[PDB]
C-alpha cells in the first residue's frame, strides 16, 4: 500500500488514559492521523422524559472537528449509537444515563471505526458495564477482491468497496458501495483474524 502497510496491517495505534478531568471516563485514541477524543459520564441517575427508565439509557453527540454535523457524521453518530447501547449492559443500572461524547480531532480515514474503539476503551474507563468489548475496523475492497484493513483518506478515495465491522470480544456492519457476498466474507474473515490485535492493546496496555 502506497504508505508501506500490507493489507492486514492495521496502523499503529495509541491511547491516552482519561484526559479530561470532569469525565468519569475518556480516551484520546488514535489510529495513524485519525484522532478521536471519548468522553463518558458515569451512569447518571434519571432517564429522559421520552426513555424507559427501567433500563439504563446510553446516549450520544457526535460533534465535528469544525462547524457543525453534517449527513455524514451525523450517520455516524447514529451507528455509534447503536453500536454502544449494543454492548452496554443495560440491567445493570436501571434510571440511569450515561452521556457519550465524541469529538473528532483528526480525520486520514476509518473515522467511525476509530470513533468505535475510541468509545469502547472510554466506556470501559469509565466503568460502564459492557456485555463485552467492541473492536472495529474499516475494511477496502481491492479491484479483484484484495482486503485492505484500517484504510486512511487517500484510499477511501481510490476504492469502491468497503464495510465497517465491529466484532465482540458480529456486533454491527455497513458497507458502503458494490459488495459482493464474497466480498463480504473476506471483509469478515480477514477483520476477525485482526481484531485481537485490537483488544489485546484495550484487554491489557489499558489497564
Amino acid at each position: 500500500r502506497a504508505d508501506g502497510r500490507n493489507p492486514n496491517q492495521l496502523r499503529p495505534f495509541s491511547c491516552t488514559r482519561n484526559p479530561l478531568d470532569r469525565a468519569h471516563g475518556s480516551a484520546r485514541w488514535a489510529q495513524g492521523d485519525t484522532i478521536v477524543l471519548a468522553a463518558v459520564y458515569g451512569p447518571k441517575p434519571g432517564t429522559r422524559k421520552g426513555e424507559n427508565p427501567e433500563k439504563a439509557s446510553i446516549e450520544v453527540v457526535w460533534k465535528p472537528m469544525t462547524g457543525q454535523i453534517g449527513k455524514q457524521e451525523k450517520e455516524y453518530e447514529m451507528t455509534l449509537k447503536r453500536t454502544l447501547q449494543s454492548i452496554c449492559l443495560l440491567t445493570v443500572h436501571p434510571n440511569t444515563t450515561t452521556s457519550v461524547i465524541l469529538q473528532v480531532v483528526g480525520n486520514d480515514g476509518s473515522l467511525l471505526p476509530c470513533a468505535i474503539n475510541a468509545c469502547c476503551a472510554a466506556l470501559v474507563f469509565a466503568g460502564i458495564p459492557l456485555k463485552h468489548l467492541a473492536v472495529a475496523i474499516g475494511c477496502g475492497v481491492l479491484e479483484d477482491g484484495e482486503v485492505i484493513l484500517d484504510t486512511n483518506k487517500a484510499e477511501e478515495q481510490q476504492l469502491k468497496s468497503f464495510a465497517h465491522l465491529v466484532f465482540p470480544n458480529l456486533i454491527t456492519s455497513i458497507t458502503h458501495g458494490v459488495m459482493s457476498e464474497e466480498d463480504y466474507f473476506s471483509c469478515i474473515e480477514r477483520g476477525l483474524a485482526a481484531s485481537s490485535r485490537i483488544s489485546d492493546f484495550m484487554r491489557t496496555t489499558l489497564q
